[PDB]
């Protein structure tokens, strides 16, 4: 299945957001990133994707279409606003064993209360 995420200047969630952006997917599964707003990409952040998966980045404006294998939690950003909280989380497979550590991870103030609640009021 394909799952369809939106880049935004503004959305619901206020500011540089990833809609949806809790997703939930199983291995096989296409992820495809859509910049309706230009200005934005998309990029795995480091130490916060699974196991064996390989790291990503894509070119801004770009539309990207993602395929996701191995099972677990992906975080991931926009490179360029990033620092204002433009995050979206990918779920691969049931309780995905890496997202207690995501969760923990070093990250700016804004993306991390954005993450809270991506988890908390969505799942
Ligand atoms: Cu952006």
């Amino acid at each position: 299945e394909n799952i369809e995420v939106h880049m935004l200047n503004k959305g619901a969630e206020g500011a540089m957001v990833f809609e949806p952006a809790y997703i939930k997917a199983n291995p096989g599964d296409t992820v495809t990133f859509i910049p309706v707003d230009k200005g934005h990409n998309v990029e795995s952040i480091k130490d916060m994707i699974p196991e064996g998966a390989e790291k990503f980045k894509s070119k801004i404006n770009e539309n990207y279409v993602l395929t996701v294998t191995q099972p677990g939690a992906y975080l991931v950003k926009c490179t360029i606003h990033y620092a204002m909280g433009m995050i979206a989380l990918i779920a691969v497979g049931d309780s995905p064993a890496n997202l207690d550590q995501i969760v923990s991870a070093k990250k700016p103030k804004i993306v991390q209360e954005r993450l809270e609640k991506v988890i908390a009021s969505a799942k």
